[PDB]
RNA sequence: GGGAUUUCCCCAAAUGUGGGAAACUCCC
């Protein structure tokens, strides 16, 4: 039960009187988007709370719209990373329960799903020392 | 010693913040 396996902003501490109480959680998860949404829509929809974090090589904001594995189209889930941690907590308390394009949506903290089953992320080849 | 900037390399489905390496300048 609860928000997630980390419990959402439930154990965050002073998050009831402050928009901080986080630092390693500048990311938020979103639900209810629908198929009408895209990277430019989410980032342009969330940026009003604070700046969306940019990827270090793709140049786009750090977003991805998730899809149904049973049909291969938008599930209505997405994940938006904020460039600032206090903007993520505010965007959760704010966007959760309102609409996005006419349909209702939800928002919560986000934490890498891979660290809970896929063993988390992994390194890859490239340049090396003395190169 | 630390922080910021720049550059280079790699798979994609899995669903929620990728890693490694090099250089210069600036700030503490």
């Amino acid at each position: 039960g609860g928000f997630n396996k980390f419990g959402g902003p439930r154990d965050q501490g002073s998050r009831h009187d402050s928009e901080q109480d986080n630092s390693d959680n500048n990311t938020i998860f979103v639900q209810g988007l629908g198929e009408n949404v895209t990277i430019e829509s989410v980032a342009d929809y969330f940026k009003q709370i604070g700046i969306i974090k940019t990827n270090k090589k793709t140049g786009q904001p750090m977003i991805n719209l998730y899809t149904d594995r049973e049909t291969g189209k938008l599930k209505g889930e997405a994940t938006v990373s904020f460039d600032d941690p206090p903007s993520a907590k505010a965007a959760i308390d704010w966007f959760d329960g309102k609409e996005f394009s006419g349909n209702p949506i939800k928002v919560s903290f986000a934490t890498r799903r891979a660290d809970f089953n896929r063993g988390g992320g992994n390194g890859r080849g490239g340049r090396g020392r003395g190169g």
